């Protein structure tokens, strides 16, 4: 129904600061890849948007934009003619007349469809710093809105949201007098519809799993961000960053509160959304006591270079890029689980899951048993399993003689399904403005506390699980092996 | 431990009425199976011992016993070999001179085994009509008892245990004066190891399990026997028992009593034979209201005459052939959920399994959802399995787009793995005293009403699924497909 209606009215996307790494790297190849598999409509308009002067457009799109797309040899027919759809703007951001000229041309663009419905969808991509938010989206509401007679628009929101509590609020509130919460999409690259319909549908469409998602039958629950890579020359970036804000208040986080959330009014969006803030708001600030940093030094075989040996890393940095926390969500539904999240660059292999351990049964069957788990995995790649004990056929055929038995319970990429959840207004993977204070809050205290030094990060060497204080920490917080 | 204990001390199996049907077509052969797969000790004495004159035991166990093994192709030494562990006693079961007699036989070999303790193990079999086992029993226990110095005794005990309260209590009381209930071993020859390991560990060695088994999580539990045979000529003496006594009252209910039983404080047998036991004390007598008869007529093949057709069926007999009940288990655990048991003779199909259908999930899915289920199936083959909702990869790529996922949760036969039980000295599977009488108070009333002709079975033809009333009951109580 989404996907008819998204095919009668026309559609525009417009990418602001399309001359950048990440529009010409990552947004152009995705878009490209989401026409190739059929998901874009017939007659789409793309526009890219920015400063920079391009004396010959079709060279551009060729020369700089075509040279990143994927499986080149086997699609350069379609890539010829994706990139027609595709134009250029050379604006300003901050000018008014330049988005009554930009609007003038998507409107030419809009009434020439033809198709049944009129005016227009409106799809606006920031890839631009967001020092630049504020300015754009305020152009785009004096100047660009969709025609009234019909049409919505969006706003796809980038990165960083922020760094703490206070700076993200700026940010949220110099953009609200623009554009509503059905309106903007905070993405998050990482978070792929693969592993949330998992999450969701595994547990609430079964009395089985629905019945046992609460802390009478779970023991601990950890959410696992692993990367054998490091921060690969490029120190200094992520010196102000860290391995916290970088992935664990915003990509650990959203998927904590997709697994932790109570059971929605119904599977749309916004309900969705709104049981995810409900259950952050559950969760006290973490205390410094409930977190284990690292920092990589280099690794023994010498071909990862330690983090302090990059020359753009400020020296005697402190920066963790590993970190494992206890985070408790105090209501009827989990007091007393721990929840683990833990992310680390620079470790033993590349990872990320969810690992459930379901409370074991002692009695009766003592040491014959161990504890259940369900394993939610999305790296290397998709798995979701469950483990169980079950009998042994056959002799001396003792009910003591058991087995540990896996059930196994199981195309765009998780940025390409986001961009394709913007266009058909699913906003469920993306971060809702409330959502978005509460996790800040959730995080902030912590990271105020590392910005003062009160905690300094244990090293380890490159291709190490990490600090040992860190396994350590994980079997003391409800973890069994 | 208790297999190498076994091989520590001598053994005798002692088969009573050894002349007759059951032992020279299942008893021995089921011997021999084990024999052939090690699980006799070494030096294991068999005697026959029945009143039929046998002039040359030699020819006796060549020409009847060995024509009734299986697969005698292949193990043609095996045979010739097992048969010398056998021999043959003509004697009364009511004479204390025989039985002084036969254990002066038995105490020879016994003072002959090479291992290291003294005396020896002794395992009666009644292969016996049931009239004739309190004879035995009093002549075994005056005369033929293990020795002293050391051995367990244990004895085998057939169906029909009695026909109602009345007559099976009267046969335990005949018998308790001589053996207990850790001697006595009352068989079901369909009750295997497979499934009832299936039941006991799937549930109590895992969280998962053991907390959705209960009246908040299920509802309702179906234990099914259907057969595509018919009395098989054979509908005189069906005639005098009919479809509950057969198979129901004790084969059924015993599976119905390990589903539904309370955890037990061990793994021990009369952990699990107390549990048993105190679950069916909280069932009331089946009410008539609660059960569909039937009696099956010929097939439209023609191929199967109907029941009444055959020579030996009294005129105008009411016997069922057929039944479906529902049965109310008044605790925590059970109160409200329908127990459904069926049992068919002539019916679409040859099929024993367990079906627990577990509460939908109404929201949020609503009709992208459905009852998991829990199967465990005996017949034709084993299989044990979970039936769940699952996400559906790829697109539309709706929460609402998912499918029925089928999750595979997984030699002697029953009949041999029970002896096999009974020398182990392994009681779980056997009806306890207690237990037998409890049952029968379940089913006497409607069995009373039943012969009364308060209820009058319906007819149906055979090769059909049953009465069609049966169906009805089937969806009215609880069942949904
Ligand atoms: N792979 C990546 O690059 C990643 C980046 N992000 C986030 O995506 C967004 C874009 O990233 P990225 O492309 O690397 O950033 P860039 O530094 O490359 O900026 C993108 C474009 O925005 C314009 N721009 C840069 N600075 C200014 C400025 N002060 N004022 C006005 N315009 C400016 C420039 O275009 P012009 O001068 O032509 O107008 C530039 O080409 C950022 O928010 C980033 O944090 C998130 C995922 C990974
Ligand atoms: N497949 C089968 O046969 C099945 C039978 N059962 C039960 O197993 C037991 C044996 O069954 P089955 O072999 O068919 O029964 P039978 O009628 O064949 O009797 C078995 C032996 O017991 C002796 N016997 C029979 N009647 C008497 C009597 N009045 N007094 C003393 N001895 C008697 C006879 O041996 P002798 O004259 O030499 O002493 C007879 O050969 C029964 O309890 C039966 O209900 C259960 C499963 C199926």
């Amino acid at each position: 129904k989404v996907k008819d209606e998204q095919k009668s009215r026309a559609l525009t996307i417009i990418v602001f600061g399309a001359s950048g790494d990440l529009a010409k790297k990552k947004t152009f190849p995705a878009l490209f890849d989401l026409y190739c598999g059929g998901l874009l409509p017939p007659e789409v308009n793309i526009i890219g948007y920015a400063r920079t002067k391009v004396d010959d457009v079709e060279k551009w799109k060729h020369e700089t934009l075509m040279k990143y797309f994927s499986n080149l040899s086997e699609r350069g027919c379609h890539a010829e003619d994706f990139l027609k759809h595709i134009s250029y703007f050379c604006g300003a951001y901050d000018s008014v007349d330049d988005f009554k000229r930009l609007d003038a041309v998507i409107r030419e663009k809009e009434n020439a469809f033809k198709g049944p419905e009129k005016g227009g969808n409106r799809l606006f991509y920031l890839a631009l710093p967001p020092s630049v938010f504020a300015s754009v989206c305020e152009s785009i509401h004096k100047g660009a809105m969709p025609q009234e007679v019909g049409g919505w628009v969006r706003v796809i929101i980038e990165k960083p949201f922020g760094r703490d509590t206070k700076s993200s609020a700026e940010l949220s509130q110099a953009l609200e007098p623009f554009f509503d919460e059905s309106q903007l999409y905070r993405i998050d690259h990482y978070l792929g519809k693969e592993m949330v319909q998992n999450i969701i549908t595994t547990r609430f469409a079964n009395r089985i799993f629905s019945a046992v998602w609460n802390a009478s039958n779970i023991a601990c629950v950890q959410i696992t961000f692993k990367e054998t890579i490091g921060t690969e020359g490029r120190g200094g970036y992520f010196d102000n960053i860290g391995i916290i804000r970088d992935v664990m208040q915003n990509h650990l986080t959203q998927i904590l509160a997709l697994l932790a959330m109570e059971k929605p009014r119904s599977l749309d969006a916004e309900c969705i959304r709104d049981e995810k803030v409900s259950v952050l708001k559950c969760i006290e600030p973490i205390t410094k006591e409930n977190c284990v940093l690292g920092q990589y030094t280099a690794s023994a075989d010498g071909s990862i270079p330690g983090y302090l040996e990059d020359v753009t890393v400020p020296e005697g940095s402190t920066c963790p890029t590993f970190a494992v926390m206890r985070l408790n969500i105090n209501n009827d539904r989990w007091a007393g689980v721990p929840f683990i999240l833990k992310a680390g660059k620079a470790v033993e292999q590349k990872y990320v899951a969810i690992r459930i351990q379901f409370r074991d049964e002692v009695h009766p069957y003592g040491e014959a048993t161990q504890r259940n788990e369900l394993v939610i995995r999305a790296q290397p790649s998709e798995a979701m399993y469950v483990k169980i004990t079950t009998k042994v056929p056959g002799l001396s055929g003792d009910l003591r003689q058991t087995h540990q038995t896996e059930l196994d319970l199981t195309l765009p990429d998780a940025y390409e399904s986001l961009i394709n959840d913007a266009l058909l207004g699913n906003s469920t993977n993306f971060v809702r403005k409330d959502e978005l204070d509460v996790a800040w809050r959730i995080f902030t205290p912590l990271l105020h506390q590392i910005d003062s030094g009160e905690i300094k990060p244990i090293p380890y060497q490159a291709g190490t699980r990490g600090p040992k204080e860190a396994d350590e920490f994980i079997a003391n917080n409800g973890f069994k092996h």
